[PDB]
């Protein structure tokens, strides 16, 4: 495992705070797109990671004129384009909910407004991960709709143990411990 391996090297030599904040965030991002890429791959469908909302319209509506509407320029992580609805999605994995409140806010009240504009009927979908669990939690009822089951298989045990080796080599550096909390 390449990746695990990586990581592995780069917490063996770090010495600093902020290179190991880093290499946390570095790890957060890590289990966040293998959740990702095990979901899409569960429902078959295409894996993407951080699609310009331009680029998503384009490739619903071909004829837009992009030029015509104030798009924001957000990039979810993914979406479904059914030919008759786009679902929006975002992964997320943590144990709370804050974060998919704050993404939910974010892409209703940016992507919703221009989407009607444009005439392309949207809805915003979070999957969540509880990286402790492995629980599935989903807002998007359409979503829900089109996979009433999600047959993952996910071992989150690999990113603990590495995140863990980390926090323990800076458990007595004050800087450390502020960055990362
Ligand atoms: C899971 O949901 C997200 O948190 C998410 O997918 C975030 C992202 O994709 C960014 C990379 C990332 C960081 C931490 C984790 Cl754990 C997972 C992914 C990349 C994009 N930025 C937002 C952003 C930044 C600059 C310009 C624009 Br426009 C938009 C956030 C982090
Ligand atoms: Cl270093
Ligand atoms: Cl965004
Ligand atoms: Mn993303
Ligand atoms: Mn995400």
């Amino acid at each position: 495992d390449p990746m695990y391996e990586q990581f592995l090297q780069r917490i063996q030599a770090v010495r600093t705070a902020t290179v190991a904040k880093d290499i946390s965030a570095d790890i957060l991002e890590a289990r966040h797109d293998y959740f990702g890429r095990e979901l899409c791959r569960a429902l078959d469908i295409e894996y993407r990671n951080n699609v310009l909302l331009d680029e998503i319209i384009l490739d619903v509506y071909p004829g837009v004129n992009l030029m015509e509407y104030n798009v924001p320029h957000v990039t979810p992580d993914n979406y479904i384009w059914t030919g008759d609805m786009l679902l929006i999605l975002d992964y997320k994995v943590s144990v709370g909910h804050d974060s998919t409140e704050v993404t939910y806010k974010k892409y209703t009240t940016l992507i919703l407004p221009v989407m009607q504009e444009i005439g392309i009927n949207t809805e915003i979908c979070i999957i969540r991960a509880n990286p402790v669990t492995n629980q599935i939690s989903i807002v998007g009822e359409q979503f829900k709709r089109l996979f009433p089951t999600i047959p993952v298989e996910l071992n989150f045990a690999r990113f603990f143990e590495l995140r863990k080796m980390l926090l323990d080599k800076f458990a007595d550096d004050e800087e450390f411990l502020m960055m990362i909390a």
